[PDB]
C-alpha cells in the first residue's frame, strides 16, 4: 500500500546531503556521509574536520563516515555533482506525483495522528505539536508533499508502527524544516531550502536539502 517508491539514486549514499552549507554544534552523533556541493568544505562547519591523506575526504568525530565537499579532490567533485543532480531528481519526482490519497489531512496538524500509507499534500505548512505514528507494513510508502513549511514540536517523537520503515517514508517539503530540540523524526527529507535540528533532536532517515542543513548536537542516522 501507498504510492510508487521515490528512488534517491546516488543521494542515497548520504545522511546528509546539502548544496549550501552544513553547521553542527558539538557534539552531533551522525552516521553516514555528509556531503555538500556545490559550496566547498569550508562551508561545512563546527565538525573540527581533519582532510584525510588522498585530499579527498574529510573526517570529523561527530561523523560516523566521510564528508566530502566539491573543492575536495578528484573523483570526490564529480562524485557529488552527481548525487546533487540525484538529489534534484527525487525531490522533483515527489514534489509532481499526482492524485493524492490525503488533501490538506487535519490541515497539516498531525499530532496525535495514525498515518496510513498513502500520497498525502498540504497547500500549507505541517506541523506536529504531539506524538504521532506512521503505521503500516515493512513494504507500505508514504510521500508527504508538503507545499510550506515542516515542524516536529520540542520533545515530540514520530513512532513507526506495524513494521513501517523509516526509508520508505518520504517528506518532500518545499519550505524550510525544523526539527524542535529533542523531537524524534522519520523519514527521508528531501527538502527544497534549509533543514534545521535543533539541541539533543534526532532523525533516523536522511536530510537531502537543496540549500542548508543546520544541527544543534543531533543526531542523523542514515536508513
Amino acid at each position: 500500500a501507498g504510492p510508487t517508491a521515490v528512488p534517491l539514486g546516488t543521494a542515497g549514499n548520504y545522511a546528509i546531503l546539502a548544496s549550501t552549507a552544513v553547521s553542527t554544534v558539538p557534539q552531533s552523533a551522525i552516521t553516514g556521509a555528509v556531503g555538500i556541493s556545490p559550496a566547498a568544505g569550508t562551508f561545512l562547519t563546527g565538525f573540527s574536520l581533519t582532510m584525510s591523506g588522498t585530499g579527498t575526504f574529510s573526517t570529523s568525530t561527530q561523523v560516523t563516515g566521510q564528508l566530502t565537499a566539491a573543492d575536495y579532490g578528484t573523483p570526490t567533485p564529480s562524485i557529488l555533482t552527481t548525487a546533487i543532480g540525484d538529489m534534484g531528481t527525487a525531490y522533483t519526482n515527489g514534489a509532481t506525483r499526482s492524485g493524492p490519497d490525503f488533501l490538506e489531512i487535519y490541515t497539516g496538524a498531525l499530532g496525535g495522528t495514525t498515518l496510513l500509507p498513502g500520497l498525502y499534500k498540504w497547500t500549507s505548512s505541517v506541523g506536529a505539536s504531539a506524538d504521532f505514528t506512521i503505521s503500516g507494513t515493512s513494504t507500505d510508502t508514504w510521500i508527504f508533499q508538503i507545499d510550506g513549511t515542516l515542524g516536529l514540536a520540542a520533545g515530540k517523537k514520530i513512532t513507526l508502527a506495524g513494521g513501517a520503515q523509516a526509508k520508505n517514508i518520504i517528506w518532500v517539503v518545499a519550505g524550510a524544516v525544523s526539527i524542535e530540540a529533542g523531537a524524534q523524526f522519520e523519514g527521508v527529507i528531501l527538502a527544497k531550502t534549509a533543514v534545521t535540528l535543533k539541541t539533543g533532536s534526532s532523525l533516523n532517515g536522511r536530510i537531502l536539502a537543496q540549500t542548508s542543513v543546520a544541527l544543534q548536537s543531533a543526531t542523523v542516522v542514515q536508513k
